[PDB]
């Protein structure tokens, strides 16, 4: 287990997402599904010139998996996945400028639902989750677990759970008062409202 500090601006963004009063929390799901969709476009595009990129799995889909016992909602994709370098350095580096612009825009009166335009919609997970665990496997790298409860740090470790082939699982450990996002009817409503044109099958698992 390696522990890392977020760059100061990302820590500030995370605290703002956790601390600001903002009732329209449901927008987290569209942000995460959109990230999965982008990741599936990416591996789809790369495989046009190198079909061996799909040896790790041909099926391109998104699964939404609620689990009331664990209080988790998991967004699964078989997209491109993320390398260790992504997880520790590169996404954070790209995210710094997006963070600064988002924070600026939040005066001029943008609101939190606009986070996705700044490339940091991932952090919207913290509207609803007290901890987020990301299991991910990229073709060029090993399977990793990233995790953070915010507070300025995150961890990364090689994952020894079940091998996933290729892609990403974002496990949202939900806040005690956010268990509505485990209900089948609430998830269907949100997907229908915000994500009904995604070009990959989205399967809502039931309990
Ligand atoms: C361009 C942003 C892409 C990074 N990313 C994201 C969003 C993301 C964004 C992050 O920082 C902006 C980040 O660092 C903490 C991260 O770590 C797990 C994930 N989701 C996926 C996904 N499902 N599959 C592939 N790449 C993804």
């Amino acid at each position: 287990v390696e522990t890392f500090a977020f760059q100061a601006e990302i820590a500030q963004l995370m605290s703002l997402i956790i601390n600001t009063f903002y009732s329209n929390k449901e927008i987290f799901l569209r942000e995460l599904i959109s990230n999965s969709s982008d990741a599936l476009d990416k591996i789809r595009y790369e495989s046009l010139t190198d079909p061996s990129k799909l040896d790790s799995g041909k099926e391109l889909h998104i699964n939404l998996i609620p689990n009331k016992q664990d209080r988790t909602l998991t967004i699964v994709d078989t997209g491109i996945g993320m390398t260790k370098a992504d997880l520790i350095n590169n996404l954070g580096t790209i995210a710094k400028s997006g963070t600064k612009a988002f924070m600026e825009a939040l005066q001029a009166g943008a609101d939190i639902s606009m986070i996705g335009q700044f490339g940091v919609g991932f952090y919207s997970a913290y509207l609803v989750a007290e901890k987020v665990t990301v299991i991910t496997k990229h073709n060029d790298d090993e399977q990793y677990a990233w995790e953070s409860s915010a507070g300025g740090s995150f961890t990364v470790r090689t994952d020894t759970g079940e091998p996933m082939g290729r892609g990403t699982k974002v496990i949202l450990h939900l806040k005690e008062d956010q268990t509505e996002y485990l209900e089948e009817r609430r998830i269907k409503e949100i997907v229908k409202k915000h994500s009904q044109f995604i070009g990959y099958p989205i399967t809502l698992f039931v309990e």
